[PDB]
């Protein structure tokens, strides 16, 4: 079997109390995201070789994909790169930035709080549901953007290294409207460490 | 004071119930619709002559308005209009299609069943944020159609006879990811007879 699989939350559902809330997490991973790579396995029986590319490579490659389920691919595909990555980005243990990330976010943003206000803002800006990306090139340089729904930067041949989820689902039990309140509190879960290896990655 | 105004709820913040639940119609009209308009009102402090306008205008001249607030009005101007209009086009009165409001549905989807039917699909299909409308051309033919985060019908030269806010933000308190039971129950209130209103004033 080599349709594309749900991966296991990588921690418990109440890891990142009182952070992000156990129910969010439940509804978020075993909803949402299985929503997303069940829909994206339904489109793909037509084209069952596609089963064999990776996420990556239906998301570099959107504007080949046969015309009928480009728009679905491009979605769901999406879906299901972007919460993996997301719930993979965050962590119940302490973490902090360091080596090569460390430098890199100092060099290309001066500070690491001048960082973090970029980013907050950035998320809290997203008109819609999106997703907030600290992002790299392929020469290592990094910036902050934003993609609307479940569009990514992959396809935009930019690697991310972290990434928050706005979508309204991510945080409306906890926080309401309160979208401020839920960024800033995501910072104590962000998986410094996982970042560090994603940039390493390039 | 020629501001915009958020129009007060035209009945109880419990009135919904069991459909809509009580907190979320606080929320939405206190804090979501609330933001829109303070939002359109500070964009529009440096042309004071817009506040003379209409929401409709502002919408039906998007691509007219000085560059640097287009996407301000498009987006606060959408969330200021799309809200009064959500809130008025639901009651817990019990109302029913009647005159030629209920003629042209029965003409233009076959039955209202069938309308019905295709509407509550287009809704469950929003993908992201948006809404879904039943709208009517200048002359009364009557469609179903979506549009993405804030956007308008209005925009379109489309009008709006009933739409439903399918943002997360309208649903997740009491119906999580189940969006289908959202717009299933929605049916229960909305107001046919301010439905009949919009289409008279074609
Ligand atoms: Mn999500
Ligand atoms: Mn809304």
């Amino acid at each position: 079997n080599n349709k594309f699989k749900v991966k296991p939350l990588p921690y418990a559902y109440d890891a990142l109390e009182p952070y992000i809330d156990k129910e969010t997490m439940k509804l978020h991973h075993d909803k949402h995201y299985q929503a997303y790579v069940d829909k994206l396995n339904a489109a793909l029986e037509k084209y069952p070789e596609l089963y064999n590319y990776s996420l990556c490579e239906l998301l570099q490659n959107l504007d080949s994909l046969p015309k009928d389920i480009a728009t679905t691919v491009r979605n769901n595909a999406g879906g299901a790169y972007n919460h993996k990555f997301f719930f993979d980005i965050m962590t119940p243990e302490k973490t902090i930035p360091s080596e090569s990330l460390k430098e890199a976010i100092d060099r290309d943003f001066g500070s690491f709080e001048k960082f973090k206000q970029e980013f907050q803002k950035s998320a809290l800006d997203v008109f819609g549901s999106g997703w907030a990306w600290l992002v790299a090139t392929k020469d290592g340089k990094l910036s902050i953007m934003t993609t609307p729904n479940q569009d990514s930067p992959v396809s935009k041949n930019l690697t991310p290294i972290i990434g928050l989820d706005v979508w309204e689902h991510a945080y409306y039990l906890k926080y309401q409207n309160r979208r401020n309140e839920y960024i800033d509190n995501w910072f104590n879960v962000v998986n410094w460490n996982g970042a560090l290896e994603n940039y390493k990655n390039l």
